């Protein structure tokens, strides 16, 4: 029948067609002879104004004048400006819809549903590492509202022909210390060590709990690092209990309420936007499951299996998924109680399934990773487990990037 | 080129240089990764005569003779034969090599640690469905062994050009019949609803059970199916009761002992067997997540849920969660105390874990397709989701084929 992709749902049987895929000018990791879909990882004036037109070209499409004279105009604009310059610049109104553009083409995140609603920050006037540390407290402040979570993004300037970028070393603005000890266990989260000896490195003078927050390593352009410390009132967090069982609060543990992701690059018509995080707010699995049972993270399965009093000498007895349920229910029940947005996996992938309804109308299709998307527990028990999913990618887009150091 | 494998986990790293042995494709482009799809979207002698070469050369390796006498004479006697004919027959040895290499390559199977122990019934000598019946009947008894389930394939004839395949209509050889009710509803296996009614329409007196074990329709070439019924003592089944929650049985439910997958086409060397069911033993998650609880199956969520007496009125208090757990410890536990052999999705992915590590030293990688090795409940609670894997098509192969209607 039709020559696009044939995706199929194979809980209610139904079938489309992903023709937004034609869109992609970007190649991925796969090719005929193998699938590469598993890996977590993968200027010429000539190639830099391509990009630049495709993406005034969506611009323009998403206000309905392709074609127009200030579509022809702005072409023309930036042609000139391109061609004087190397580089160019957008209009404020062309970063919000890139922006915005690069959250729904992300392949890998479950709340795109969301995805029209981004306040985005214009902070492409910054110019040291003091206002980096500003422009942060106030995003921070605002996306976290209180516990009424508010989907956010902060853009510092773009990359510049020979100049430093604009760059934040941490991955995430908030992230809990990881203290490499003696007897070689970690203290804290194990996937932050490398990050916290790079602020110890810098100044930091480090604390010894599981949880301590970590400090900022902002970094204007051509510029060492500054070290910025978060105001503790600011990194709103939660403290874990569970509603029945009435030992889990002795646990200690916790979590903070805003997920910001801050090492990725944020590229929209060619440009490069090297320092530009963003937040929304947590889906449970993220905390309850990766987290916090993760063998690599704060391994809490075995130990919350043993306050059950379940049988963890044996796999058949289910014990790492029963105690994994319930640090679920934990971590969705604490936060619902401290009033802090959060949603469920089961909540979340339902919307997704809503959200790819609505995509196939809009562009005929939508970006997915099956692998990111099906949530880390219960799997099959969500919708989107069923439904195949072709993964490409489109532009404006989120890059990873090499760590500054 | 050759891709690198890494391990988040442990951060160990490898380099799969098996891929580059694939001399078939799969559906991914560098544009477009279609790897979650679960289908894809007489031969010229010269095609057939290099995988057959190819296929000798594997065998003699497998067995240090290549180059040997033995070896050359054995090419000659495959090129004689296609040159005459245009096509070959395999030798029973060489056929048992091939079985075990097409398991061995199955990227979707996590059960191949145990590759190597495969009971093969060579069946080519059938020339009647009530011949392929009574052979089916023998792979039964071996396979289920009174509960301590053996590995085992049953081959019947080959394809030839210009002739019906023989052909075992059924995808298992034990399935429950899905009659579908007058108000759309289902009883039994939604998923066998129209081969159920394939058998009726093929004079089968239907039930009006859940769990009916459906008759087999066997093929034999150009002719029409013919409709077998296994006997009720061949079929060794499982009532499922729950170690604690003694409501639990009064569900009624029940399932059978002996997966064997018998819709697929085993090729070897070019040539192709249409009707070669195999068989192993169940995962628990197969039976208890999937089958009992996949929104399209028996769909048990709901009803386990009420007798567990849970709020099913939000998705947030993990109900779901909840109840696929009891409902997988049912399966296991009924299994292990029917001593009828079972694995859970813990020991299994372990396993799978060391055959990965077997593999890598033997070939120097292995093809897994990461969304079917991760198990469907628990899934990073698991060795596997952290372990980055390589898909592509290696032969022997086990491949799917159109119905045969
Ligand atoms: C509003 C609520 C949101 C939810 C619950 C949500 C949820 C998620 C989840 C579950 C993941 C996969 C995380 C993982 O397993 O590592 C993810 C990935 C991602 N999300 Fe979202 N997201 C939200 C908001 C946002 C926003 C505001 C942006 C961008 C403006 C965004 C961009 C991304 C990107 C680029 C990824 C892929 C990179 C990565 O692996 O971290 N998300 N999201
Ligand atoms: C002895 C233990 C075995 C177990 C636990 C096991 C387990 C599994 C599981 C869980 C899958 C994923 C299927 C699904 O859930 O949809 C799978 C797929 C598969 N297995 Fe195995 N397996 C075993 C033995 C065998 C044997 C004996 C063969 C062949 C000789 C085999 C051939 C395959 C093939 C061809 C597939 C992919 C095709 C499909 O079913 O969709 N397995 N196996
Ligand atoms: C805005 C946003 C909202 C939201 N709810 N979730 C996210 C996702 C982040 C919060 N949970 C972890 C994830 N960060 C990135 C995941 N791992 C990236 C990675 C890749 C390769 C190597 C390493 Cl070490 C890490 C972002
Ligand atoms: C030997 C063996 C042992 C074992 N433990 N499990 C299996 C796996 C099979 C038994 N449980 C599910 C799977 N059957 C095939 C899965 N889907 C097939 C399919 C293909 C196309 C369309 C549809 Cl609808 C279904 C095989
Ligand atoms: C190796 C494997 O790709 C890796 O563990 C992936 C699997 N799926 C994932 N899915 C999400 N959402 N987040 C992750 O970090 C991962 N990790
Ligand atoms: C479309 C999607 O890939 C499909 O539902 C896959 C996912 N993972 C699976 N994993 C296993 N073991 N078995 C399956 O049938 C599937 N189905
Ligand atoms: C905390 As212990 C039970
Ligand atoms: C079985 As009802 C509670
Ligand atoms: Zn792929």
């Amino acid at each position: 029948g039709p020559k696009f992709p044939r995706v199929k749902n194979w809980e209610l049987g139904s079938i489309t067609y992903d023709t937004l895929c034609a869109q992609s000018q970007q190649d991925g990791p796969c090719t005929p002879r193998r699938c590469l879909g598993s890996l977590v990882l993968p200027p010429p004036a000539e190639q830099l104004l391509s990009q630049a037109r495709d993406f005034i070209n969506q611009y323009y499409s998403s206000i309905k004048r392709s074609g127009s004279q200030a579509h022809e105009e702005r072409l023309q604009e930036v042609e000139a400006e391109v061609a004087s310059t190397g580089t160019y610049h957008l209009r404020e109104s062309e970063l919000v819809f890139g922006a915005k553009q690069a959250w729904r083409n992300a392949p890998r995140c479950v709340g795109r549903i969301q995805w029209g609603k981004l306040q985005v920050f214009d902070a492409r006037d910054c110019s040291s590492a003091q206002e980096m540390f500003t422009y942060i407290c106030n995003h921070i402040k605002y996306a976290t509202n209180r516990g009424n979570l508010r989907s956010a993004i902060t853009v510092f300037p773009q990359r510049a022909p020979g100049r430093g970028d604009f760059r934040i070393w941490n991955s995430q603005l908030v992230r809990y210390a990881g203290y490499r000890q003696q007897d070689g266990s970690v203290r804290g989260d194990p996937a932050n060590v490398e990050i916290t000896e790079l602020c110890i490195q810098h100044g930091w003078t480090p604390g010894n709990g599981r949880f301590d927050v970590l400090p900022l390593l902002l970094q204007a352009p051509d510029e060492a690092p500054e070290l910025f410390v978060l105001p503790p009132e600011l990194v709103l967090e939660v403290p874990l209990e569970h509603p029945t069982l009435e030992w889990f609060a002795a646990l200690g543990l916790r979590w903070y309420a805003l997920p910001a992701v801050s090492n990725m690059l944020l590229e929209i018509g060619g440009l490069e936007f090297s320092a530009a995080p963003f937040s929304g707010w947590y889906m449970s699995t993220e905390i309850g499951t990766r987290n916090l049972c993760d063998p690599h993270r704060y391994n809490i399965l075995e130990d919350v299996a043993v306050c059950m009093d379940l049988d963890t000498r044996t796999t058949s007895s289910l014990w790492k998924d029963k105690a994994a349920v319930e640090i679920n229910l934990a971590v969705l029940h604490s936060f619902q109680l401290a009033k802090v947005t959060i949603v469920d996996h089961h909540a979340a992938t339902v919307s997704f399934m809503k959200h790819l309804d609505n995509e196939q109308k809009a562009r005929g299709g939508c970006p997915a990773d099956w692998a990111w998307i099906v949530p880390p527990i219960s799997g099959s028990l969500t919708p989107v487990f069923h439904q195949e999913m072709v993964n490409y990618i489109l532009s404006p887009a989120f890059r990873y990037q090499p760590d500054p150091w």
